[PDB]
């Protein structure tokens, strides 16, 4: 996958370090992020470090300009899409983790919160992917929609998250989708894509954590 348009936050350093787009391009490799024959391999130990405003570790990409500068866009400028193919290889005790998001920069709202978070949850031996969407930028909560179930560890699945230039939010897994016209307050918020592994668990042995390989990861604003 093309890493030209991403920078990466890892679960090491206190607070957590953000690897620049430049450093990422120079074939950066570590236990937390590796370019493999199967794509990009993410790994986040449950006891890894956290960003200054979060309580959970992550090895997650954040959208940027090729210059490494954070890229926040308003949907009206074009058709925005994030497309991925991945397989979950390991999960933490809580058995859930964020695998993708459309986050808000909070430039024109009281908070910087995600518009949508894709959550993978392994229940026993079958994993399901839920889309947690918040109706308005300042909302305190989100609504969960199960897009797909029956995805065991190792089984590849695809997902796509996007917002049309007219404001139509589209979220899907294996093609199973949910479409929603965005509330007008979203039209003037800076939005950005994220992909990787963001845990929602922070306790356990170093041997515990989340792991996944993305065989496909494309971002486009056409």
């Amino acid at each position: 996958p093309d890493l030209s348009t991403w920078n990466l936050t890892i679960p090491q350093g206190r607070p957590a370090i953000t690897i620049s787009t430049s450093q990422l391009q120079r074939d950066y490799r570590s236990d937390y992020f590796q370019r493999t024959a199967d794509g990009i391999r993410f790994w986040v130990p449950v006891n890894g470090s956290h960003t200054r405003n979060s309580e959970f570790p992550r090895s997650e990409l954040r959208e940027t300009l090729s210059s490494g500068r954070p890229y926040n866009w308003r949907y009206a400028r074009a058709d925005n899409w994030l497309e991925a193919t991945l397989r979950i290889e390991a999960v933490p005790s809580t058995r859930r983790m964020i695998i993708g998001q459309i986050h808000s920069d909070g430039s024109n709202s009281g908070q910087a919160a995600p518009l949508v978070k894709l959550l993978y949850q392994l229940r026993l031996d079958q994993g399901r992917v839920q889309a947690l969407v918040r109706e308005r930028p300042d909302d305190g909560g989100t609504r969960a929609y199960t897009l797909m179930d029956g995805i065991p560890l190792g089984q590849p699945f695809s997902y796509r998250i996007g917002v049309s230039r007219s404001g139509l939010l589209s979220v899907s897994v294996n093609g199973s989708a949910l479409e929603q016209q965005l509330d007008p307050q979203w039209a003037y918020q800076g939005l950005y894509f994220k992909a990787g592994l963001y845990l929602q668990d922070n306790r356990g042995p170093s041997s515990e954590g989340g792991r996944a390989t993305f065989s496909e990861l494309r971002v486009s604003h056409q």
